């Protein structure tokens, strides 16, 4: 399911005190189900970095002002987030933004996750580089291969390796996206995609569940439709966690607190009101420019897990 | 209802072909109620003097078009609703302050659909009673009142108005009389031009009633019209009964004016109207038919 598949998570954003408790509602409604969540109080909110760190975005206000705020920040149809307003009583989930890249489906499976009704009234090489964990070289050739997706034209993904969920006029062409290095297209547009690796952070308490961890591992390479081979390395402040990577045979990154108490990212998840280990690890194994592609999950207590970009 | 005190009308913008067919289903039912109604296509719209010119305006297209516009022109704000291309729902997207939600439950059940629902400023109020402002340098003041949901008079007035507004340290006068320790903001009442268009073969008795009809919807007497005005010279017959001043204007007088917030082709109701109200004139009732053979409009009377 696409909200599934919002790997960078959901922010929900609401404005008063109502607000604020359909938001603590909804935010642990979507932990069951596994999606990454932070709620914010607009009072600390700030919009511009939020808009750029997470996949969704859920206002809880009146429409009125969500559409304030959305008309401030929309401005990239390719690159938005999603955009969504519930209101207080979570009466209704409208999808306000994205309706050509997923709103409506988001807007629908949420309204199931919150009993709700929804209300409703495509994609870009860069959301599919996204999905395929994957970075664009040849950006030149972004703007023909966008014009024909909307057009639901028929395109090629080629050297996939796992099954992934496209839309039909994807087939798995005159345009084709390609993650081959070595095949040539006579004829044909292409861009092709520099499949990434990923840098895994685990997060553990001093008695490391080794299962745990392991189960872990397999449950996020299923989460992202990934082969053990995508994973470049895995980071952890418990050298336990050393164990992990030698039955993955991949380099393990021990990383100290100095490291983590030195460290910044703006989108990084915030500590509960009500640490960081995750994320922070797979950053700094990650490299210089890695990026967050999963938002810290559980896997239970003593355990979390986020992915970054291997660069 | 609130609906049926939009003097002014309701604009309908649709985008597309379905959403067009489907403005038209809406412009039907809305004529029903004589609620005076045009339907634009985005590409015809001059949305900018639209904006000016209607009580609101209902986007029909996706929720996402109606607020990319919505935000464009957001600055005395017309009420803003949309609706989706099957008339599923009605959806206020602004205005929700100044009846914007009662307009959306109001025309969802005119159109048997589903509402979605998630104050006063004193010019407000003064297009209300018809009526000009002369002290604006109480305006903030009052207005902030007005928002701070404060208790407000008005003197010399019935019309629905909130429970706030009795008929207090906020005093609106149409009275002439003087308040010590009030905030008061004074409002002179206008008198109204009334413009008939009509078929050669003027049929009176439509005529008449059409005009009495007038008053109800704007909560007026008789006294309020300041004068009558068309091209039959057989309306002056009814001018005389109400005693006001009748004003036959010509087609040349009818092919030199202009005025932005004309409803779109002929147009000798609202014309003459505006044209017998006088110079800076303003349209108060949009145009509104009572036959296929006749219609009247309403101006403001801005003369002696």
């Amino acid at each position: 399911s696409l909200i599934e598949n919002l790997w960078r998570g959901i922010c929900i954003i609401s404005a008063s005190e109502d607000a604020f408790s359909a938001g603590e509602t909804i935010k642990e409604k979507l932990k069951s189900f596994e999606i990454p969540v932070v709620h914010y109080r607009y009072k600390d909110a700030e919009i511009e970095t939020i808009w750029k760190c997470y996949d969704a975005i859920v206002f809880v206000m009146a429409l009125e002002g969500a559409t304030r705020i959305v008309c401030k920040y929309a401005k990239s149809k390719t690159e938005d987030p999603a955009i969504v307003c519930i209101d207080d009583k979570i009466n209704y989930v409208i999808p306000l933004l994205g309706g050509h890249w997923g709103a409506n489906d988001i807007a629908r499976e949420l309204s199931v996750i919150l009993n709700s009704t929804p209300i409703i009234t495509k994609l870009s090489i860069e959301r599919i580089a996204n999905i395929l964990i994957a970075k664009i070289i040849n950006p030149e050739n972004i703007v023909k291969i966008n014009a024909a997706l909307l057009r639901d034209e028929s395109i090629c993904i080629d050297g996939i390796d796992v099954n992934v969920n496209f839309p039909e006029n994807i087939k798995v062409c005159s345009y084709i996206i390609s993650l081959r290095g070595d095949k040539e297209y006579k004829d044909k547009i292409v861009v092709w995609l520099k499949p990434l690796k990923i840098s895994i952070g685990i997060g553990s308490k001093k008695d490391v569940k080794m299962e745990e961890i392991r189960d872990g591992i397999y449950k996020v390479l299923e989460r992202l439709n990934l082969k053990r081979e995508r994973i470049g390395i895995i980071a952890s402040i418990r050298e336990e966690v050393k164990k992990i990577a030698d039955e993955f045979n991949v380099r393990f990154r021990l990383v100290n607190e100095e490291e983590i108490n030195n460290f910044m990212n703006p989108c990084l998840t915030p500590p509960s009101k009500t640490k960081g280990v995750a994320e922070i690890s797979a950053l700094i194994a990650g490299g210089r420019n890695s990026k967050l592609i999963l938002r810290k999950i559980a896997i239970s207590r003593n355990s979390t897990i986020a992915v970054a970009t291997y660069e």
